[PDB]
RNA sequence: GAGCUGUAAGUAAGCUUUGAUCCAGAGAUUUCCGAAUGGGGAAACCCAGCAUGAGUUAUGUCAUGUUAUCGAUAUGUGAAUACAUAGCAUAUCAGAAGGCACACCCGGAGAACUGAAACAUCUUAGUACCCGGAGGAAGAGAAAGAAAAUUCGAUUCCCUUAGUAGCGGCGAGCGAAACGGGAAGAGCCCAAACCAACGUUGGGGUUGUAGGACACUCUAGUUACAAAGGACGACAUUAGACGAAUCAUCUGGAAAGAUGAAUCAAAGAAGGUAAUAAUCCUGUAGUCGAAAAUGUUGUCUCUCUUGAGUGGAUCCUGAGUACGACGGAGCACGUGAAAUUCCGUCGGAAUCUGGGAGGACCAUCUCCUAAGGCUAAAUACUCUCUAGUGACCGAUAGUGAACCAGUACCGUGAGGGAAAGGUGAAAAGCACCCCGGAAGGGGAGUGAAAUAGAACCUGAAACCGUGUGCUUACAAGUAGUCAGAGCCCGUUAAUGGGUGAUGGCGUGCCUUUUGUAGAAUGAACCGGCGAGUUACGAUUUGAUGCAAGGUU
RNA sequence: GAGGGUAGCGGAGAAAUUCCAAUCGAACCUGGAGAUAGCUGGUUCUCUCCGAAAUAGCUUUAGGGCUAGCCUCAAGUGAUGA
RNA sequence: GACAAUGGUAGGAGAGCGUUCUAAGGGCGUUGAAGCAUGAUCGUAAGGACAUGUGGAGCGCUUAGAAGUGAGAAUGCCGGUGUGAGUAGCGAAAGACGGGUGAGAAUCCCGUCCACCGAUUGACUAAGGUUUCCAGAGGAAGGCUCGUCCGCUCUGGGUUAGUCGGGUCCUAAGCUGAGGCCGACAGGCGUAGGCGAUGGAUAACAGGUUGAUAUUCCUGUACCACCUAUAAUCGUAUCG
RNA sequence: GACUCGGUGAAAUCAUAGUACCUGUGAAGAUGCAGGUUACCCGCGACAGGACGGAAAGACCCCGUGGAGCUUUACUGUAGCC
């Protein structure tokens, strides 16, 4: 759905309208890290981390107009694509 | 199509768009025990022969193949004993052996407690157990039949006939069938007479509205029975792919909730996502896809293939069988007037002008043709698969087992057998300071919440402690109830709440008994669990539809 | 002392109903099996109306059962009750 | 608005309360559901509301339907916790003192006296057990008290054979046996042949050494079986 | 051993208990009922009369149309033998 290194926005919990790089990725368990999002506090002096967030959390912006929309697979070449939903352009 | 190195957090060293891991169909490798089979043996071990190979100056050692026992088939196959029909040796073989599915099928063998209010005939019962064959089913099956109609026409299963006929110390109890309505539905091959070959099957032929041999007119079938061995196109099964439609505001640690305005539907089945989502995610409706490997089939291929036979004198069918007597068993039917079907022992028929049956037996009539074999479909069952369903369970429940359970543990052994789920949305699992040898604890910090800190959701009762308002050391108490001063409080607001100087009355509860405070029985206390239910028949009452008719 | 043999409708016994894995007048385990029990014990919420018997006959019967007699609920026939 | 009825066991009849699930309709909930705790509330009974604290995600109402639908007793089953009660007991026996260790010593370590066994509580070895053996480091639990200690916990170590005891040697009892005999099925007997010590045969001794092995390792001297090459009898042997 | 201190620390039993005596009464032998008499609250060491004291659904006795073992000229069968 989201792969490494793509741009998204979140669109629930406490970070909501956060434009971030998926920097991480968890497909068993279908979390990803996304920079700036769910910093958190540990203890081992105090290391700030980020927390992985659930793949249903984050869309991906349009190119054109940086719109959060859902992802197409046209596959007019040999290898499939990703089309943006609300534009053809691809994603 | 970007991540990966099982459960598993870490600590490491590495692989990967040259496309890793991962999923599916085919191949390779596959130690030792175990039918275990070279010989032994206390299974998972020990000890050998033969052949061919390396190693070693030689011996010791090592590696790869072969050697169990019984069957059916070659070859030699000279003992008592001069045919020889003992043994005895080698060769060949997709020949056997053992193992499951508390399940279904056929056969052998075969109880008891119990009921009859005792008990032996009888019943429970041809049931349990044991053994031995199998097969995806088995078994049965092409009339020596059912019957009494102006007849039907292989077997099996379902409804009905019916709790009827009948059986029975005629007690308890047991218990049919044929007609009629349905599911399914095809039937064939041998022996014999006879015709040709030197106890191989070569022809010929298969039966009752009588057949064949023998004399006589004379141009389709398919390996699931009916004889059997292959070549030839299309659908499904075992990985997948695409797949419509949403944005704001308020309360939150978090929106899917509330408040407004927009949307898709051949898709409003469901499961997840920091709370209750048709439009966030995986999916659903619908529509596509198969290297290679299985299964089901369709086509031509392939094999195999002569049918009506008018006469009718002579010939042919299945024997120690059919049947009888004696002793048993089986048919709903207990020897009874017991027909029909079987086993052991003896005696023993007929031959188409024959033989058998129609509930003893005879006559007449009617219907069939035994003593040889094979045969699919309608039926029974479920280890274990792939999709699903529930006015079923929700941790003392549901399988003994939601946890690594037939495991802790118990027994010499065969066997018996438990207890144990829940932090949070996210480990974000309390850096640091202080007391202490540690354990533990008080701050700080994380988080929405730490009376959520892993002996971790909620946290009832028994039971054990600390503080406090009233009360008690002259008193005889199933401990309560009614009457009632003083002292301390102030509620769901009303003829209020707590404590109790003193007076009247009063010998627990259950079970069982003519009768229990009873010294008759039962309970240490708290919690959970724990006993007239269901399926087929009969009868009566209420309701309801129709009515000389009602209902399948 | 070591290694062996005899098994329950059975073994062993210089004999006691003595022993066969800590209870043997007939061992242990699983199954038929939820054997049978005319005998004991137990059997869970609340109100309203009515309300007994402990007798007769028969009984392989006497602490069991059956019919009759006394209770209750309905539908009926009418002074037939005291 | 009138008169008349209403004690009750075994039993008969009638009307109701509450619990779980289902179908329709209509409603509550993070502005806090169920459950739990408390109170001076309502109805003829079984029972029904309301407020507050705790709790943190489901649950009422109305009519009808369907039941694993109601607990104080069964010497009832399972779990938890009392009473007796700070009561019985703490499993044959001689100990004392001075040092050491340490947070903590009648109980651990070292030393000196004393006491007990000595056909033995001493020294070797079969069966059986199966790492209980050694060293350093530990004190939650186990050890009937204590514990710094341990047959307990953690980490790392320890068993050396031509000759000792068993296999490539033999056999008793007994147990299994190609063919074979006998039996409803299984399977029961049994010949040749095999298996089977508690017995027969059979070549090493004395010292030394480790925290833990010794006829095994090491030092010094032996013996048995089997291989290879080279020399003695100048064979009509030799091996069976 | 018991008894007094330090350490450790069970069991049978148990309807709730603020648990006196005498004469009487009662299902006929009362801590709990009637009438009298006596008794300030709470411990420790001892004795054993009674709570029909506590361990075992009384083995004696009688019942069940209940079991098991044994005996015989009880009934009906049977191995075996002639």
């Amino acid at each position: 759905h989201i792969k490494k290194g793509d741009n998204v926005k979140v669109i629930a919990g406490k970070d909501k309208g956060k434009e971030g790089k998926v920097i991480a990725t968890l497909p068993k368990k279908d979390r990803v890290v996304v920079e700036g999002v769910n910093i958190m506090k540990k203890h081992q002096g105090i290391l700030e981390t980020e927390a992985a967030i659930h793949v249903s959390n984050v869309q991906l912006l349009d190119p054109k107009t940086n719109e959060p929309t859902r992802v197409g697979y046209k596959f007019v070449d040999g290898k499939k694509v990703r089309i943006a939903k609300k534009s053809g352009e691809e994603i």
